[PDB]
């Protein structure tokens, strides 16, 4: 799947390439800006916007990118300036786009990307002195806006969830025409596009540790692979079975696992359509 | 042309990849099932369904794949277990899909491919014991449903028909947006998609004989190439000129060939738009 | 951008590949035909047709292809028979398509390309003697139909205009879905599709001089690169800012350049959205 | 930008090439005819005609040519060059506008055709009387437009762009009407004459260079004329006239009693 993170919001990757690489603030400057203004809505049990759904996933994706980044530094700073060049640059553009579309409006940021493009394409002998400005003058749960918890997702066994290869094959076989659509179509589609993109960022970083500096691939499939297996399984199943069905299946299969085998139905529950 | 055999029926190739490779019955088990239930409608002079059109072509494609398979065995069983691995697997999925969509309904088989996908993605420690089942509890003429015969197509000379390169170039230049469409659009489009796919299966098999074991390419252009040249010419011309025009052109050019040259119009008939 | 020159007119490149390479007349025979019939409308200050817009650009593109062709012959006839084989063949098909669609109607030329395809696919033993015929029995300004001149575009400094890389990046980031559309959508889109295609023809020819016979790339960025930078800048800006705004900006920035710095506003004018 | 001095008046250069070069009266004879008949109108604050406007710039252009010619004779070989090249084109322009003021414009255009028939006739059949036209001074260049020389005298010499930069602004904005066969304004008529007056001034200066003090005496006067008519076409006449008032208050104010930025002409 070639999924654009900006396509459902009316932008593309090449449209945000109009701003230079050093236009964007640091991740600390942007994560402080989100918590200064949207910390009560980014931790709300509501969707509230597609921009809030896409911002919650990018905040959790950077934490998993930085969990792997410090772990390689303990178990081999050459790893961390590669993250700031490749993965952290994509995080900074994605954080900047959603924070400023919340602050200023999505049409305003799309008008501004065009206006800054005309300004930066001007040669410096004819460029105006003032650039265009956009001025109008935190622990997140990935499942909370969908009615679940990390506690309810871990209520099921660790080895219950299918492989990350089988889930990306399922999303490609069933939702490739909608995950690559320029529409939102659901909050499940928004949270699933970011999960597919974030797994590509970690799989880019994990093979870079493997080629340059192979114990890291076992670690990412234990901690970050299990978290992406539950995240892919949750949103795929809520698309094909419904969100209320998957929430009741989590407490049906969970109590069935806890029940002694002599006093439960003999076969495991399953979701079927 | 990248044509999917399942795209007009609401499926794809990656959706039928949910079932494993050894899920599908043998070709003998599936050809007996079609003759046990649909032998009077697969030999009817009617379309009756897009599933019947697509099933008639797959039955004739397997006969031409097995005509070439035994001929290489006489004129070099290493050839026949390559057919069972590559071409015969694609035949078994295609026979299974149309026979079961006729038997059970097309929406039922599409629901079943999803339900079997959830079951096979489950790890075996948590998988239910009973898999999903789909249970609800022969000489074909390729031209007969279109009003022609093999006898009427051979009424024209052998070297009249254009090359297979020129006909695939014509279908690409004129019908690529409709042959790759997810619609049916005609019974001519259904029978033409299978002919383009079947020529790719024979051209895959014929170069495999050429690389591994070059007399085979002369044989496929004599017997199977002439049959695919008339099949491509018939459906392309019926799309651009109309089916009733091509049926009258076959008896106009055919009798003109038989007539002595002193008593016919001096130039050959042609189809023009 | 993969732009087809014929896609907005209902044809494609593979549809005009039905005619052989030596079907098309020479460029002298086609440029004389355009001046014999359409010289007063190809020099008019009007659009008059999408066929007239596309024909004006192809005439100017051949002049810039032949300006570079004779300049290499003075500053290294092996260069000029490469132009007649590769770039001049594309010019001859493009000149033939628009001149005959003006003369005979666009639906007539599209019917004729199919009818000639049936005739040329026929083997010569069965081919009729008479082929299908299409018979019904000059200095251009690129900006004149848009309200500007070459004199008004050179009223701005030479180094004002952005690089040809930045302008093709801007058209890709903002108009790729419409420049590759099968619609016309504007006379600005028609004149911009031909400019992107013509720069590819000159960049193909300029590296062929560089590989086979590197002073030529400096020459094309002085004469032909400056002309394509103003042409790309004009049509991109008229799409995002409006045509009347860019025409007033050309006389605002032009007089501001001429004004002494003590008696003008201190910063250069800019276009902003 | 090639401007025909007679295209807005119904003639061409090729139509006035029917008359020979020695047909035309001397500049002194033509300026006396203008002074005796048209002086209260050629020194009037009115336009009164497009012929009066074109005649005012032609009298003022000959004075700048004679000021340039009498200087380079002090620093008579050049006066035989002025009378052969620049004095001849002034004499055609002075004759044409005096005669279209005296006899009317359609009489002079008809007289040009009739003199061509006479001059093309072989001399055995050409009548002895040539056809003749019988049946009927300190000028300010800005006075007909509401301005004066004194009103524009406050703008410093570095206010104005180059003559090249002013001829490009005229060609990039107004070439379609400066080469038109219409009048379109009195600002277009005066602009046509000033571009041709600079062309006569420049060919004299490049000839005597085979010296460019003309860029502080005559090029400065051309630059204000080129600026005033371009600006009055761009911004309007009343916008330029009230800008010249407000710029003069600013430039008469000493430093430390004025804002450090001059007024800008726009909007």
């Amino acid at each position: 799947m070639d999924i654009d993170p900006y396509k459902e919001f009316g932008a593309t990757v090449e449209l945000l390439s109009f701003l230079p690489s050093d236009f964007f603030p640091s991740v600390r400057d942007l994560l402080d800006t989100a918590s200064a203004l949207y910390r009560e809505a980014l931790e709300s049990p509501e969707h509230c916007s597609p921009h809030h759904t896409a911002l919650r996933q990018a905040i959790l994706c950077w934490g998993e990118l930085m969990t792997l980044a410090t772990w390689v530094g303990n178990n081999l700073d050459l790893v961390v300036n590669y993250v700031n060049t490749n993965m952290g640059l994509k995080i900074r553009q994605l954080l900047w786009f959603h924070i400023s579309c919340l602050t200023f409006g999505r049409e305003t940021v799309l008008e501004y990307l065009v206006s800054f493009g005309v300004w930066i394409r001007t040669p410096p002998a004819y460029r105006p002195p003032n650039a265009p400005i956009l001025s109008t003058l935190m622990d997140i749960d990935p499942y909370k806006e969908f009615g679940a918890t990390v506690e309810l997702l871990s209520f099921l066994p660790s080895d219950f969830f299918p492989s990350v290869r089988d889930l990306l094959d399922t999303a490609s076989a069933l939702y490739r025409e909608a995950l690559e659509s320029p529409e939102h179509c659901s909050p499940h589609h928004t949270a699933l596009r970011q999960a597919i993109l974030c797994w590509g960022e970690l799989m880019t970083l994990a093979t870079w540790v493997g080629n340059n500096l192979d114990l890291v691939v076992n670690y990412v499939n234990t901690n970050m692979g299990l978290k992406i297996r539950q995240l892919l399984w949750f949103h795929i199943s809520c698309l094909t079975f419904g969100r209320e069905t998957v929430l009741e299946y989590l407490v049906s299969f969970g109590v069935w696992i806890r029940t002694p085998p002599a006093y439960r139905p003999p076969n495991a529950p399953i979701l079927s359509t």
